């Protein structure tokens, strides 16, 4: 599975053999799914993020209009589909990234995939 | 695969499946495969390095007798299943790691296994 790839979402201990950052989100945007790439890049641990909020606990820089913002618009009007790059910060190393969050194919869950830049 | 497993170099595209970094070394410690994960904890560009000498070259502050020593004793000897830990900073944030360095089947590589502590 490719990065970017547009059928991304179709495609998706498999998780773990994605080669980038893997995270699912439900529309309230508390982490159901976080991969072993995502922890490689961030220097979060994996089973302690499970369950809280990715905007507002874990990743704090993220509450913002470029990324938060863009999230919040797509879970209220079903559109998702997006490519940025972005810094990690909080209690960890400063790390730029390319991001692409994307609705799920189900609808109730949100993907966000991270790869460093 | 687990991280320390006792069969991992049986075992052994798909290396960037591994949910742990690993790096294929030949008995000179140049850098024949280096998967997706380890530039994912280190930052380091897994098509740069190939063919690089990884103790030379890429981590340099790996050069030292708890690190390069093992692994040249295990060259000459054909001996070397070993598990410890160590930190990288070359050009590089310092990021703390656990590392387990084994011979593989063959007798002509030498793997490097690395996961964040
Ligand atoms: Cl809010
Ligand atoms: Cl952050
Ligand atoms: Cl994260
Ligand atoms: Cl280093
Ligand atoms: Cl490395
Ligand atoms: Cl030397």
């Amino acid at each position: 599975v490719a990065f970017g790839s547009e059928d991304i979402e179709n495609t998706l201990g498999q998780l773990d053999g994605l080669a980038f950052g893997a995270i699912q989100l439900d529309g309230d945007g508390n982490i159901l799914q976080y991969n072993a790439a995502e922890g490689d890049i961030t220097g979060r641990d994996p089973k302690q993020v499970i369950g809280k909020n990715f905007f507002k606990d874990v990743a704090p820089c993220t509450d913002s209009p470029e990324f938060y913002g863009k999230f919040k618009e797509g879970v209220a009007s079903g559109n998702l589909n997006t490519m940025f790059e972005y810094t990690f910060d909080y209690q960890m190393t400063p790390t730029k990234v390319k991001v692409h969050m994307k609705k799920a194919l189900s609808g109730d869950s949100y993907w966000v995939f991270v790869k460093r830049v």
